[PDB]
């Protein structure tokens, strides 16, 4: 009858079995204070998801099992069904898996059988999936879980635990959306119980697929989906953004946070098994198609998930899932990423060249929204937060309230003016700083520019001109870019000695400010501002950063985001002649951040290269263009775009949020010395222009 | 690139070979107006879905294929890939199948793999399961589609086509929700259209899970979704209801009736497969689980799906599926099954007994929607409708405009007042009959009740007595009895001679009106007006019978309705003592609807005995009841069932509704002849109870 079961979502850390280790006691402890026989945990939630090539370190399958011992000795899993997940090597290959345990006995290892190899994920290079369907062999135990388990082996493999009331299954992250998902086959078997670790990472506007998903199942199948995941940054440019969550015959019970400050997040339900029997015989209480189907094994656990509790035990009511709208996404999630990465690299603060523009601008707001969540979590009672901005400023007395103080601490924002840089940018900069509380610094890089064109002219005896003073077309871009890196040479100078010249111990992380659009067409200098250590943005789309911003000032209070939103997107990096003003950074890339985000969009999500791309906008635009001219529109992006690609490969590392980024390190593998002339392409689409250009 | 594809619903006729070939003709000839390439039809269509036990018979077979061969030799058929269902035997074993053609060719035929065995389905009493998955045989042609087609054999199976531009693959009926389903592996080889020919029947509210569950398949796997189903009634008390679909990824193009007069109405669409091919590149453009599973087995067709058309042809937009609200279901259905009913019986109208209460004025009401319908259906231009109507009615220049006018022509509602009956209710279906148009008869029963009990009397020397007049609880049931029974005679009479008494001929089908909770509880006179030809509410609930007549009083301007809802609902059958007034069917049957309603849920949708029910209403109800209070209405209630479920075995067929109908002809099997005091399960019951009451 009434069962009551625990998953949840835990901020796991890359290797850091310490803290991984308290982090999944602590969750059992809650999950037990809260009545849970069962508790689900996240995938490979022992060592963190994110250990990478670290996989093929037998340190780390040892310390897994070193951390997985003192899981089992320890008194506050007893009586409760505990489901963690390490590496495990059976057999000389190496297997993501589940391991069950219950009062100091392993019941059952249970490795994933579908393996993530796409976008970030590349499971495949560190593991093997489990071949070998309703299936289980003899794993024997290290020594150092013998002596402890007092077990010679244990399953391993494609198993079902049933207890003395319920049947629990397992379905490892991706495997939910497999073809031919466990969930099918447990279903058939009888399965009432199935548990789902992930790590899935953040991803703009998708969270809603894993609901439906889990929905969709619950209400095709009948039964309980327990969902766990990892919540915040791992050790690198991912945030996972834990949606656990708890659904049965189609309705959701529990809903976690997406993204929040908290270490640990334990969700709990209390259901009546007898509410899935009856449901499913409300679908089909006959037969099948006559499958005739290798049936799953079958552990037997001398245990009753069900205990007594039920004269008290309220039943859990359905609930409505809650979504974040994409700009709340967006001031949330780069936002507690900032958080862990600014809290584990055990660094004094952050660093942000600001100029008075809509994207440095946006950054800010992710920082002040930064501020805000940790000053709601230490008013929530979060002593964690507490205890890490305490360490993070040096005072032990420490408690933010105002989140213009703590980021004032915490964010040292600078105005890096050249000599045609207007007053008014410089305004708009000093005001958005004074607005959010940031130490703010304004200056002029033009000394140390009249300087490194000095050194030039007197080694070469030539003097470049801006374009307006008559000078070519290159002489202008090197002057335009030496500002652009000598602002980067500034930078890092604050970044290293600016908590120094204000009498305070410590250094800053350098924070960029690149957005996904130009990043993709290059449209950048290369190690100029550009890159930093981190940045937030990088992945996400203009649009989405000009409609982030506007939503910041209502949501934070600040005016003075509606100037910088207003204001032409110019780079005043050279002087402008009379008669004409400055040039758009839209007219300068020669296409609207709208038709470049279909570009990207067209070429990372839909797979097309020229030729493909070429034939979709076609039609897309068949009123607006003509066929010469979407020819022309495509060559101009894959030329810029393979130009330039270059500039990826040393990129500064970016928040992962569109399912569209060019980002080279992990999510998009390029080659990048392109034949930039795309010659075989290009007259695929010449032809197909021409057979059009025959027609009356 | 650009495909023109259409779906459709047929009324087909069980056996009805003639009309079958013409409604199947006439789609193809609609689609190829239309410039579909190729035509998807419902399950069986050629013979009709439900011809039951005639498939045991090998004419069936015969016809069929003759039904086959004239569509193969039809010159509508030519360039267009033609779709139709017909059993078939490939070594003597007997399939339900889809023949693919096209110009005069047999591509292939491809048998059902899982078959509906649940409820009113019951397909493995004639067929069996394809068993040998991803594998094809020879089937041997007929001598008659030999000569005809010139081929001597065809594939046999599980294949798909291949055709110059695409890859069709079939999905039959309930396949599309069986563990498994083809279009798993379908999608996964790359198949980028699926048809899928049904013959599901309606159930009022559960619509949208066919959408939804075409919906969420495209939106998951990508890919063009085809939806066939029968529409109207083929012979017996199901009404099909059509809601033929066409889906792409995830969105729907096209929306088919779910209710309608028409014989014939087909979809469309023009869709471009590319936008499939970048829709699945968009998910997964890698590889999966690694399966290396049996792949489908390939049909090549020499034909181009897609031709030249697209310079003109617009791409069908997306649509939102626009659902009947459950009064408007209830207004729709049973109307248009009581439509295809009155002009396939080839009778001459209805004959209905008008009580002044609920249920009669609904079934009244469904019969008032019938006009309207068809009165609509004539002023659109349906030239079947009105050739039927002017058949029915026998006036060949006629034209419904009026619905009072149909009506008053095709109704006849009949008033059979005892000598107990108040004024009120003759009142009230006088008022009623005079607002839809029908024929009104009013009439006392009297003199030939009074003329029984003298035959009685007059033999036995006995006068029963009413309980009134100090008659026994036996005497006066018989007494109330007597008059219900003399009620059914003389509807039947009417039934017969009302017509001839207007100087007219023909006969009139006798409706009855038992509810679907009514019947279960078996609270009806077994013979009386409970039984007549056909009953179209004998599936709804009571509380939905309610909803819909005061749903009816705005939408068809029937004031008449008012008066009825609000008055007390009693049968006037036995005359009323000195200080005390009618007692209620609610208190009569010592239950109220509305719980009547849960007994019958949990009975037959959530397939409970009486411990188990037992069990459910404990918690349910445990604020409301206590558990020896529990036991007793649970007691009541299936003593009172299995006492009167004979009553069952005889009564009237009905218009199916509700999936929890007790109806023992085809949807309910169950014994009659029960143990009627439960020992040994409501001795379960009573130590539940005695456990609980030892608590303090
Ligand atoms: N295939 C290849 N593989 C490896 N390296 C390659 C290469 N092709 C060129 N390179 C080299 O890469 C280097 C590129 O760097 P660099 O020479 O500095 O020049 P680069 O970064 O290519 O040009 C900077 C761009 O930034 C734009 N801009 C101007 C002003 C302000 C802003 C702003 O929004 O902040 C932007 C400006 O319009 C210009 O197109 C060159 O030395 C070039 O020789
Ligand atoms: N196990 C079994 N298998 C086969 N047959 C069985 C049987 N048990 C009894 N039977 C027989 O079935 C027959 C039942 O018919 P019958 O004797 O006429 O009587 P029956 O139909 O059982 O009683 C009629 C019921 O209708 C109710 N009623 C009264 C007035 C108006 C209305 C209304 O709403 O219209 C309803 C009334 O309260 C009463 O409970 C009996 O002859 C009985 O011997
Ligand atoms: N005036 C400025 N002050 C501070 N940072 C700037 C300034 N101008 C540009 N940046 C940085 O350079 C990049 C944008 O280049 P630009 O479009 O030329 O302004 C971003 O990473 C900015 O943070
Ligand atoms: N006064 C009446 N006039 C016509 N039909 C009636 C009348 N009373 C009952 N019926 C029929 O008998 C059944 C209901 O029984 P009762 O509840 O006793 O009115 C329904 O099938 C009615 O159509
Ligand atoms: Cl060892
Ligand atoms: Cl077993
Ligand atoms: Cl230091
Ligand atoms: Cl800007
Ligand atoms: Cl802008
Ligand atoms: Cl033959
Ligand atoms: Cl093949
Ligand atoms: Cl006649
Ligand atoms: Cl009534
Ligand atoms: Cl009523
Ligand atoms: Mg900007
Ligand atoms: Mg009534």
């Amino acid at each position: 009858r009434k069962v009551t079961v625990a998953t949840c979502a835990l901020n796991q850390w890359a290797l850091d079995f310490e803290g991984n280790l308290q982090r999944i006691l602590k969750s059992i402890e809650i999950a037990k204070n809260r009545g849970a026989r069962y508790r689900l945990g996240p995938e490979l939630e022992i060592c963190g998801y994110g250990c990478w090539d670290h996989y093929y370190e037998s340190d780390t399958l040892l310390h897994s099992f070193q951390v997985l011992a003192a899981l089992l000795e320890s008194p506050v899993t007893q009586d409760i069904i505990c489901d963690v997940g390490m590496p495990v090597m059976h057999r000389n290959v190496r297997y993501n898996c589940r391991v069950i345990f219950l009062n100091r006995k392993i019941l059952l290892i249970r490795p994933k059988m579908a393996l993530a190899n796409e976008g970030n994920y590349r499971e495949l290079r560190w593991f093997t999936p489990w071949s070998r369907s309703r299936h289980t062999e003899e794993y024997f135990l290290p020594r150092m879980i013998q002596d402890l388990t007092k077990q010679e082996t244990v399953p391993f493999g494609d198993a079902v635990l049933v207890t003395w009331d319920t049947c629990i299954g397992s379905e490892i992250c991706e495997e939910l959306w497999t073809p031919h998902s466990p969930h099918i086959d447990m279903g058939l078997d009888g399965v009432e119980i199935i548990t789902n670790a992930s790590g899935s990472h953040h991803v703009l506007r998708k969270a809603n697929t894993r609901v439906d998903l889990v929905t969709m199942v619950t209400s095709k199948n009948g039964g309980i989906y327990l969902l766990a995941n990892q919540k915040g940054c791992d050790g690198d440019r991912l945030y996972y953004d834990g949606c656990a969550m708890i659904a049965m015959n189609g309705s959701v019970f529990a809903q976690g946070s997406q993204f929040s400050l908290d270490d640990v997040e334990v969700l709990t339900a209390t259901l009546d098994l007898e509410d899935v029997r009856s449901y499913r015989a409300e679908i089909s209480s006959r037969n099948l198609a006559a499958s005739r189907a290798s049936p799953y094994p079958r552990v037997k656990v001398d245990f009753a998930l069900s205990c007594h509790e039920d004269l008290l035990a309220p039943i859990s009511e359905p609930i409505e899932w809650k979504y974040h709208s994409p700009e709340e996404e967006i001031s949330l999630g780069p936002a507690c990423w900032l958080w862990d990465f600014l809290r584990r690299s055990q660094q004094a603060g952050f660093l942000l060249p600001l100029s008075g523009g809509v994207d440095s601008a946006a950054t800010a707001c992710l920082i002040y929204s930064m501020c805000c969540q940790v000053c709601e979590a230490v008013r929530s009672g979060n002593e964690e937060v507490l205890a890490d901005v305490r360490t993070i400023v040096n005072q032990i007395s420490y408690t933010p309230q105002d989140p213009r103080d703590l980021c004032g601490r915490i964010l040292t924002t600078c105005y890096m003016a050249s000599k045609n840089s207007s007053q008014e940018t410089c305004t708009r900069a000093r005001e958005l700083a004074q607005q959010i509380g940031s130490h703010h610094i304004s200056l002029n890089i033009d000394p140390a520019v009249k300087a490194v064109m000095g050194i030039f002219s007197l080694v070469t005896g030539k003097s470049p001109l801006f374009a307006a003073h008559g000078g070519s077309s290159r002489e202008n871009l090197a002057l335009q870019n030496v500002q652009a890196r000598i602002r980067m040479v500034l930078a890092y100078l604050f970044a290293q000695l600016s908590l120094w010249s204000r009498g305070v111990h410590g250094g800053l992380l350098v924070l960029g400010s690149a957005n996904v659009d130009e990043s993709l067409l290059g449209y950048l200098t290369k190690y100029d501002c550009s890159s930093a250590d981190i940045n937030p943005i990088g992945g996400i789309s203009k649009t989405d950063l000009r409609a982030f911003v506007q939503f910041c000032i209502q949501r934070f209070q600040l005016p003075a985001l509606q100037s910088i939103l207003l204001a032409p997107a110019t780079a005043e990096l050279e002087p402008l002649a009379d008669g004409q003003v400055s040039q758009t950074d839209e007219e300068d890339m020669g296409m609207t951040y709208a038709e470049l985000s279909v570009y990207g969009k067209l070429r990372k999500v839909a797979k097309m290269g020229p030729y493909s791309m070429f034939c979709k906008l076609l039609g897309m635009w068949r009123h607006i263009c003509t066929p010469r001219q979407v020819a022309d529109k495509v060559k101009r992006f894959f030329s810029k775009y393979s130009m330039n690609r270059h500039k990826m490969t040393t990129l500064t590392p970016a928040y992962h949020a569109e399912n569209y980024s060019p980002e080279d390190n992990r999510f998009d593998l390029r080659p990048f010395l392109y034949n930039t002339s795309w010659p075989w392409q290009f007259r695929c689409i010449e032809n197909q222009v021409l057979q059009l250009e025959r027609a009356e």
